[PDB]
RNA sequence: UAAAUAUUGGCGAGAGACCGAUAGCGAACAAGUACAGUGAUGGAAAGAUGAAAAGAACUUUGAAAAGAGAGUGAAAAAGUACGUGAAAUUGUUGAAAGGGAAGGGCAUUUGAUCAGACAUGGGCCAGCAUCAGUUUUA
RNA sequence: GGGUGAAGCCAGAGGAAACUCUGGUGGAGGCUCGUAGCGGUUCUGACGUGCAAAUCGAUCGUCGAAUUUGGGUAUAGGGGCGAAAGACUAAUCGAACCAUCUAGUAGCUGGUUCCUGCCGAAGUUUCCCUCAGGAUAGCAGAAGCUCGUAUCAGUUUUAUG
RNA sequence: GAACCGAACGUGGAGUUAAGGUGCCGGAAUACACGCUCAUCAGACACCACAAAAGGUGUUAGUUCAUCUAGACAGCCGGACGGUGGCCAUGGAAGUCGGAAUCCGCUAAGGAGUGUGUAACAACUCACCGGCCGAAUGAACUAGCCCUGAAAAUGGAUGGCGCUCAAGCGUGUUACCUAUACUCCACCGUCAGGGUUAAUAUGAUGCCCUGACGAGUAGGCAGGCGUGGAGGUCAGUGACGAAGCCUAGGCUGUAAAGCUGGGUAGAACGGCCUCUAGUGCAGAUCUUGGUGGUAGUAGCAAAUAUUCAAAUGAGAACUUUGAAGACUGAAGUGGGGAAAGGUUCCACGUCAACAGCAGUUGGACGUGGGUUAGUCGAUCCUAAGAGAUGGGGAAGCUCC
RNA sequence: GGACAAGGGGAAUCUGACUGUCUAAUUAAAACAUAGCAUUGCGAUGGUCAGAAAGUGAUGUUGACGCAAUGUGAUUUCUGCCCAGUGCUCUGAAUGUCAAAGUGAAGAAAUUCAACCAAGCGCGGGUAAACGGCGGGAGUAACUAUGACUCUCUUAAGGUAGCCAAAUGCCUCGUCAUCUAAUUAGUGACGCGCAUGAAUGGAUUAACGAGAUUCCCACUGUCCCUAUCUACUAUCUAGCGAAACCACAGCCAAGGGAACGGGCUUGGCAGAAUCAGCGGGGAAAGAAGACCCUGUUGAGCUUGACUCUAGUUUGACAUU
RNA sequence: UGUCAGGUGGGGAGUUUGGCUGGGGCGGCACAUCUGUUAAACGAUAACGCAGAUGUCCUAAGGGGGACUCAUGGAGAACAGAAAUCUCCAGUAGAACAAAAGGGUAAAAGUCCCCUUGAUUUUGAUUUUCAGUGUGAAUACAAACCAUGAAAGUGUGGCC
RNA sequence: AAGCGUUCAUAGCGACAUUGCUUUUUGAUUCUUCGAUGUCGGCUCUUCCUAUCAUACCGAAGCAGAAUUCGGUAAGCGUUGGAUUGUUCACCCACUAAUAGGGAACGUGAGCUGGGUUUAGACCGUCGUGAGACAGGUUAGUUUUACCCUACUGAUGAAUGUUAUCGCAAUAGUAAUUGAACUUAGUACGAGAGGAACAGUUCAUUCGGAUAAUUGGUUUUUGCGGCUGUCUGAUCAGGCAUUGCCGCGAAGCUACCAUCCGCUGGAUUAUGGCUGAACGCCUCUAAGUCAGAAUCCAUGCUAGAACGCGAUGAUUUCUUUGCCUUGCACAAUAUAGAAGGAUAAGAAUAAGGCGUCUUUUUGGCGUCGCUGAACCAUAGCAGGCUGGCAACGGUGCUCUUAGCGGAAAGGCUUUGGGUGCUUGCCGGCGAAUUGCAAUGUCAUUUUGCGCAAGGAUAAAUCAUUUGUAUACGACUUAAA
């Protein structure tokens, strides 16, 4: 017999399967579509999620009821120390997809990167990239052959990149290696850029600009096993139920005499790899500056980090990015910011933003005061 | 009122084309016993070391049980968990195969293993030629 | 351990009288709220190869009498007892249990132990408190006896119904 | 695929066909010859797993009738009146609301008129005939293959892949594949018809010759294999090793089975002629006894609670002593009895089993010790009841 | 009442008055009991009841304000009509019927055919707080329903007071009114009511109910819509260590087939060993279907089924 | 009190409470028989297939012999009429024969008139259903004894 | 297709006849199951069908516009909240874009519920003399077991030299959904009444994936503070009341009860068109071709074949006893199957190749194909041992100079040197006996054995630790 009351199904099918996923890093599965007319630039970046904070700003939607008004918003702060290039990879077009031709590396690798190749660093002899470093004692015999090989063949040229994790407050030491594709003019100009940029550092100001849309990529919250009702979002069974009432009652129906793939079951929740789209940037601050949050309306000398600090993280003494809304991931986690694939004329992404005020109260609790100078003005001076 | 006639009980003697310890009486053994039921009643399992206990003195490892040696005897592959010691079922070693079961029948190949008249003085496996019987193809 | 406060007594107020009101005292009832005690409503909760062949929890009914219970004594199977449900009568009840007659009877179910060789069926006719069954003929095997090309044939032809 | 088509079967060898097939899976012509079909849902082989009425200028063949030396159809222009508004009908009917007449002229041809249109005319348009052009066209029907008609539930089935002058549909002509069928030979058994000890060794039940046949449940008869005992007989076998048991050793028989090498073991047991029976097992929710997978899994969670050192001991989460925390809270986890059990009380020794973990502890196990009454109970009296005697029943056990 | 302890309340309808009692382990009720009411039998040589029998018993250490046998079920209020049928009962009239023993006649006797005849049945009377029935079926008409006369069918009588789509109404979710935004429900009226109705008790009703049913107030995770916390499990380890079940085993689609394959046929396919969960399959386990039919198989209960019987009652003979 | 006889006696005892059947039960009879058909041109042949019958009536409606023609139509005769009785012509059965249906029959097997008891006795053989048993019915003789007719004959119940 | 529809058979309808399809109604039948397949509905959850109620894009009208009616390709996407009834069905009150119909053992009971039917208790009416009956009404009545195999949802993992980083993408899955307002405009259209649409702005509905700055919830933070009863002689400071109770309450977890985010290209269907035969015209079609829808396919997102691959990093002692690269012999082990040679134009097929001239091009003039029965290699003991004649070529083995080849390049030409053989043409010695045939053994893989040259001199697990993770593994960190 038929259903009776036809309602929409629980959960999205496309997001199956639901595993742990191997990597903790985001991993960009596709980059933008390239243009040989435009100049050379990086398509992506690496950072760390610090926390969240409120923001008040203007509004210029001629049409809405809140035209030229103060509007409170949600925001996510991202710690982004300077990037360090240390490699080049050639990729050749074949009938069976792309194929890696040759990897090249620089002379002087740091101990942040070299830790990644070992599991037991303290016990090891630290022998990595020693015999490769001897190849650079020939001016550039074996170097410029393989760079000219990548110049002749291959239509795509990516760059190996790692994060600086001695500057950040994390107890990590290890770096995070990652490929970032170069989308620019020609193949020859990509490799000329790459050899000059060995060891050389890269900032965030070169990659991203203010008032721009970004795609975010990172791994979600932990949780673990979880049942049916919270994982999928099914209805509770009545109170008067023998043997459980937080389940699906009927799985399927015999003939077909099997359990269907579409049925909601118990199994792993969280820690999944998701890529979010359209997140507008409000600020691209700098580490070498007192008064980061000093807007033109406010003008009070205070750093972006609140009273006490960011909870389960610490502080920020480097460049950072204020993204609108939420970001998929926990704190202390790696996140890869990607440029948009399609240029919007949507009117949201086009409006020019100017921040009016940023909050810096102790989010570890319910803080009233923003800075210690304000606190000593309200109460004092007893008795310490 | 004896005799010729009866007799799955009792006391005493003979026999068998009868059973051979899941048989034969319920009972070959401390069996109407152990045990169950308020009670009338119900009611099992359990035979075999060796000719002779000669039933393993003495050393050494272990807290001890036992173990390794030694010793008794024709034999301990007879040690009082005892003549012989099958199958289900298990451990070790050796040989072989294994992409949603294995296990069979016909025919080969390879690997293993095994019967069968060349011994006297010092049979098995094929090839060609001319014939017979049955066929096929120019 | 509380609540309610019936008869019976004592004192006052009103009234011309007949009598009528108010205050104490007293402690009635198959009354009433509730502990131990005795029961077993609902959760159709727990457990459901259990702690348990009927228990566990919370919620509930009744709680000074048609009450609850020990020891002794009476009633025994077509009998006993029953404020009556065919209830209870030693986990056994629309007729208990123990032995014997008893290896009760069954047109009904299930099983029925070694090889090759030769022949090879039937589910149809008549009768039956016959229709899941028997008798009777038909079909089958075995043993053969009297004879040795016979007066035969699931067939044809000529003549004729 | 129980039943359809072809064929009925002892064991093997060689040839040849039946029904059905020959792109590949699959052994065998990607043979030969003449047509038809192209499907945005093609079709594909009896019983058999479906399709109809009704339709198509999709294409192929055919039947009956017509016009043709300008076809005539085209297909673009020219005409479409004169008598005439014909009689009638009635507001008005003039070819065109209708009822009947249906005739002439000029004629190349023009109906007393095919419709449009108007109150009725007017105006347009056909029927019929020319003008341009130069060889086949027009109507009505019949059946072939294709298409529309043709909508069901998990993903799906000419057997599948795939096939388009086919590997499809209809028809013809040859080769080739192949059944336990047919022909011929070898061997087995059964049945029939003969011939022969006329001394002439060994079974007259013998020893030969010739011919046909062979499927089979229920059922019947025949000839053999094995098990336990009884009578006879091989002056059978055996402590120099009988019976039993084990064996990817061997030999014989179609088979039931039998004989024999190697190992183990330690007292009896075989063949041939006959007698006799508690004489052969895979099934019975069979009977008794033993052992598996499941599985080192289910589980050992209710009565609030344990901790630190010291001692004994081979060994201590659990025994004994100390210290600290706790609970029952006097309708009690306190102190005594009744029924019921019967040494469980108590000491010394001591852990193979039992105390669903452990154990030096124990209501366990081994060996002993322990209950003292004139006054506390029983004994004595009677209760609801039970029950002899004298008597009377009943064949009587016994009943009142 | 700072912990602990401790009633939710209101307006109705059906039903039994109340306290009480039962299906031990699925039914606690509207069932049973009850006070009250009524009926029947009995004066001891008696009623009711036991026993195989007795010089034997229970009621009864009794005597009608008692013992025995039934119905109804407190109070208020009423209990209408019908003795044809079926029971029960009688100082009813008899001779319609009617046993053995005895009486008579016939016969050689066995026998035979006659009258005579006890109770009990038939015939007559009584009885419904005995079992039961109290229906309708036809018609006549005043006026446009009129409820006064006739008969008579199943026998005798034809539903009186009362109450209702009621736990009793098939047609139905009756029609009208009310409660709601909306009501197959609830309550109030209507009644030719398939098939209501008077101690087989009718109508009403204060208190009481772990009884059934509808609505209103307060209250809330029942619900919109789920979220979080705590202990004890599960989970992992040390030790100890089972049962159910089991032909053989365990991947799908279609086909045909005992008409719904895990094994046959044609395709899809296919990679050691394993751990938490879970309830789609294994037509998953539980029990020789209890429903249904068959059997010439049974048992429990009932009765003008067939054949008997203890007890009791009438008559004859003996005791005499 | 004892023995025998008559009534009462579900208080108690024992036993039965058909079959077929598009499940059973309620209906119906297909359960002993008969006619036509289904039934497929010898016989045989099914269903709760179709249309219908029987559990009797008859001393004459049995048996024999002799007379004579019926249905219906047409033409004529007072009351008399579509229909009473009377007469002639045509008349192969279109009538009648105890009942269901089919077959059979014309100087008759129909209708009327004369005489009677073959609806009698003794026993076997034989067809049909069929086991080639019984039951029922039916057919053909032998030995008798009668009826009827001038006789030949016919008759052992109802034309089959 | 007789009539209806003012006129007019077919806009929409359609009598009298007649062919079908379907198994969501109910009968007919009794093949499967009676040593049991748990029988009514509701709750919960998944997927399939189209005979389409809505939404996308079109055709027809008795379509002026608005509303509605009939049909086409379409199952992509959605289809509700309540009163009464045990109900399926039914009937109402609203909302809505719309409140379409069905299947899956009449889906779904080791998933729940037990109101219904359906046992025993009991009551009422009709029927029966009576026990009892009633497809009449009424009330109270027991819902057992997964620890096994497959299935699904997550999680480890032996083995391809060992270990570690960074990637490609075969295949499988896939998602967005519908409305309201402002403007267009009170404009088109219409006598009026009424009353559109495309583009352009802002917001909502249902659904999905993350997230915790704020608001709300949770409180064993037993963090602070308050209050009862009792116990420690009093005060201070605490125990117990199975978390004693009460108020506020960080951290974490969480809510359309809180905030953010949810893409743009190509090829088609219906349908409407262009050029244009068949059929001298006409025609959207026969050949060819332009636009086109919630359809399909990519882009993007999710997993990553544990028997699909690639690139890069480091590769173990001196007890010697072992590692890698290249040549010796020795030795086992096998080979879906060597036995002269896998011998390189591209495009057309109602057309091409090769050679040679020239208004260098879709150009002239000749010639070949009709099968590879080809073309290159080919005579010597499985190919011996030595001579000359004639060329100055052909080849094998080594070594070097150059370059080309990334799709899986692991191979192709190429200068030169050195060193053999040479059947281009003539000479001189040798072979027997394997006894008349018996594949008569002449390949090519792996492999670890000892040699003797050249070369280099490590990691991962366990234990410990951490929380961005966590049933247990695993994952993420740290540590001379």
């Amino acid at each position: 017999s038929h259903r009776k009351y036809e309602a929409p199904r629980h959960g999205h099918l496309g997001f199956l399967p639901r595993k742990r996923a191997a990597s903790v890093r985001g991993r960009v599965k596709s980059f933008p579509k390239d243009d040989q007319t435009k100049p050379v630039a990086l398509t992506s970046f690496l950072g760390y999620k610090a926390g969240m904070s409120t923001i008040v700003r203007d509004l210029d939607r001629p049409g809405s009821k809140f035209h030229k008004r103060e509007v409170v918003e949600a925001v996510t702060v991202v710690d982004t120390p300077p990037i360090v290039v240390v490699g080049v990879v050639g990729y050749v077009e074949t009938p069976r997809g792309l194929r890696s031709l040759t990897t090249v590396w620089a002379e002087h690798l740091s101990d942040e990167v070299k830790r990644r190749f070992y599991k037991n660093w303290y016990k090891s002899k630290k022998k990595a990239f020693t015999k490769y470093s001897a190849k650079y004692a020939e001016n550039g015999a074996q170097v410029d052959r393989e760079l000219a090989r990548i110049k002749k063949y291959a239509s795509v040229v990516r760059v190996l990149v790692h994060t600086q994790v001695r500057k950040t407050p994390l107890s990590q030491k290890k770096a995070h290696l990652a490929e970032i594709q170069l989308n620019g003019g020609s193949v020859s100009d990509k490799v000329d850029w790459a050899k000059e940029h060995f060891e050389k550092t890269v900032a965030v100001d070169s990659v991203f600009e203010q008032n721009e849309m970004i795609d975010v990529v990172a791994v979600t919250k932990g949780h673990g096993f979880e049942g049916v009702t919270h994982r999928w979002g099914t209805k509770k069974l009545p109170r008067k139920t023998h043997r459980g009432l937080r389940k699906v009652a009927c799985i399927g129906a015999w003939h077909p005499a099997h359990v269907m793939w579409s049925v909601a079951r118990a199994g792993q929740r969280g820690y999944h790899h998701r890529t979010s789209i359209n997140h507008k940037v409000y600020r691209v601050g700098k580490g070498d500056d007192e008064a980061n949050a000093a807007t033109e309306f406010d003008r009070t000398k205070k750093t972006i980090t609140p009273m006490g600090g960011f909870v389960h993280y610490g502080a920020i003494n480097n460049d950072f990015v204020i993204l609108k809304g939420s970001i998929p991931g926990t704190r202390k986690r790696v996140v890869t910011l990607r440029k948009s694939l399609y240029t919007n004329t949507s009117r949201k992404a086009l409006e020019e933003v100017t921040l009016k005020w940023i909050d810096t109260a102790s989010k570890f609790g319910k803080g009233r005061f923003q800075t210690p100078a304000e606190k000593h003005a309200f109460l004092g001076t007893l008795k310490k």
